[PDB]
């Protein structure tokens, strides 16, 4: 029964998920002056040309665009990663206001939203096994700021009416996630966790430096979604972000000078 409200939100999660107070929790604030350039970091390899999207689902916490991950079709390699990570889903976190919504922050700055492209390490065979491993997942995080529309996001925005409430899904085939990327693949990286329960410490975070711009109308449509199921009292799906957690014994590395 965890959520983002006053009585079940991030401050409560530790009671059911004690790892909430663990040693490599996410998100974190990215202090740009303290992050260190690592010249040995390889360029990211984002190979999404064969991506096969299947479905979009309102799961009561966010909406997920799901992919066929039963073959190497859309994969993330390189950067800090060893091996091949398959794209399984992407989703967003966003705010009730344009000045909040991202999970990671940059010099304490909050963006309007944050995109998470979730990948799992193929050496572990399936996603469920991968989340039990310290190098099981790689999540590519991309900040959203409000300005010009993102044309590649509009197909997502268009379908949200059909998945307004928790448990609703819709076909969502032939979507190209490459349309959600910024120009640059410069990034920060650090070892972290899932940012929602079960908060498993299985994620290599790769956070892009360059935000994408989305329009006020696009993010407004995110905010019309519901946390609740159909026929239940309406609770707008907004502010579904976890705040920055203590960095503890971690260094954030930068791919760029
Ligand atoms: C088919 C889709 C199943 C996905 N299953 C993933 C899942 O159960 N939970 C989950 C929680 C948080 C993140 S985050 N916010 O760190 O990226 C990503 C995934
Ligand atoms: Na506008
Ligand atoms: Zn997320």
């Amino acid at each position: 029964h965890w959520g983002y409200g006053k009585h079940n939100g991030p401050e409560h999660w530790h009671k059911d998920f004690p790892i909430a107070k663990g040693e490599r929790q996410s998100p974190v604030d990215i202090d740009t002056h303290t992050a260190k350039y690592d010249p040995s970091l390889k360029p990211l390899s984002v190979s999404y040309d064969q991506a096969t999207s299947l479905r979009i689902l309102n799961n009561g916490h966010a909406f997920n665009v799901e992919f066929d991950d039963s073959q190497d079709k859309a994969v993330l390699k390189g950067g800090p990663l060893d091996g091949t990570y398959r794209l399984i889903q992407f989703h967003f976190h966003w705010g009730s206001l344009d000045g909040q919504g991202s999970e990671h922050t940059v010099d304490k700055k909050k963006y309007a939203a944050e995109l998470h492209l979730v990948h799992w390490n193929t050496k572990y065979g399936d996603f469920g096994k991968a989340v039990q491993q310290p190098d099981g997942l790689a999540v590519l995080g991309i900040f959203l700021k409000v300005g010009s529309a993102k044309p590649g996001l509009q197909k997502v925005v268009d379908v949200l009416d059909s998945i307004k409430t928790k448990g609703k899904s819709a076909d969502f085939t032939n979507f190209d996630p490459r349309g959600l990327l910024p120009e640059s693949l410069d990034y920060w990286t650090y070892p972290g966790s899932l940012t929602t329960p079960p908060l498993l410490e299985c994620v290599t975070w790769i956070v892009l430096k360059e935000p994408i711009s989305v329009s006020s109308e696009q993010v407004l449509k995110f905010r019309k979604l519901n946390f609740n199921g159909e026929g239940e009292p309406e609770e707008l799906m907004v502010d579904n972000w976890r705040p920055a957690q203590p960095l503890k014994n971690r260094q954030i590395k930068a791919s760029f000078k």
